[PDB]
């Protein structure tokens, strides 16, 4: 039993709900919050950005000196830092940035990620911003993940959507 409140249960471990995945944290507190990460940490916009914001940008500044030490993650890849005020650990995956040209395949690599932790409140990679069918985003989690998935999808026309063409 946890804390997560008012999903909709897709599979044996994959939950969908519509929420802001920042306001999602802060009550929950999770385990694992995971961000809508690029390989250089830059948390502009999208997820990134409003989680980084809800921070007050440290972050930011934790991902800076990230990057410094051990240079920029690769496209599928992750890293584990500080959840800070929303969760106890925030795992940094990047999802394929379609916007840029990058291969869709590697969406399911990024899910992986996933897999080395026993609970995750996250959002649906390479979806939004990233520019990815969020529909696909979903079949890549729930063919991916076998650890326990709380998915946070912020628009509503997506959610409703989501849910109705869920197979
Ligand atoms: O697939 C990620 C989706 C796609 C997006 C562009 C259209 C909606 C942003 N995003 C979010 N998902 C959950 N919580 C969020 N909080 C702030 C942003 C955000």
């Amino acid at each position: 039993v946890n804390s997560f409140s008012g999903y909709l249960k897709l599979t044996d471990n994959v939950y969908i709900k519509n929420a802001d995945i920042v306001e999602e944290a802060k009550k929950v507190k999770p385990t694992v919050v995971v961000n809508a990460a690029n390989v250089y940490l830059k948390h502009g916009g999208g997820v990134a950005g409003a989680l980084n914001k809800a921070t007050n940008n440290a972050m930011q500044v934790e991902s800076d000196d990230y990057i410094a030490t051990n240079g920029p993650l690769k496209v599928g890849g992750s890293c584990v830092l500080s959840g800070h005020n929303l969760a106890k650990h925030c795992l940094h995956v990047v999802g394929p940035n379609v916007n840029k040209g990058e291969d869709i395949q590697l969406l399911k690599s990024a899910y992986e990620n996933f897999n080395q932790h026993e609970v995750l409140l996250a959002p649906l990679l390479s979806a939004g911003i990233f520019g990815a069918d969020p529909i696909h985003s979903l079949r890549v989690c729930v063919d991916t993940v076998r650890t326990n998935v709380y998915l946070a999808v912020f628009d509503k026309n997506l959610y409703d959507k989501l849910v109705s063409s869920f197979l």
